[PDB]
């Protein structure tokens, strides 16, 4: 089950995100944190990307 909706981040952490077009997760570092919109916004690592998810959907980053 997804039990991890407990996350809470700091800006430069790394961590996996759902990408938008695909679905899936990859790895992405945080850029920036807005927590009134309880989101933050996630550059996707080796691609560059980014974009806005929530802190709750956040996952654990890669193990690089
Ligand atoms: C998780 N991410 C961002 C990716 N798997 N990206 C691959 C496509 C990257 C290209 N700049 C694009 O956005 O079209």
């Amino acid at each position: 089950n997804t039990a991890a909706s407990l996350q809470q981040w700091k800006v430069g952490d790394k961590c996996s995100a759902i990408w938008s077009e695909d679905g899936c997760i990859y790895p992405a570092t945080i850029a920036s944190i807005d927590f009134k919109r309880e989101t933050c916004v996630v550059v996707y690592t080796g691609y560059g990307n980014r974009e806005e998810q929530n802190l709750s959907d956040l996952l654990s980053p890669i193990c690089e």
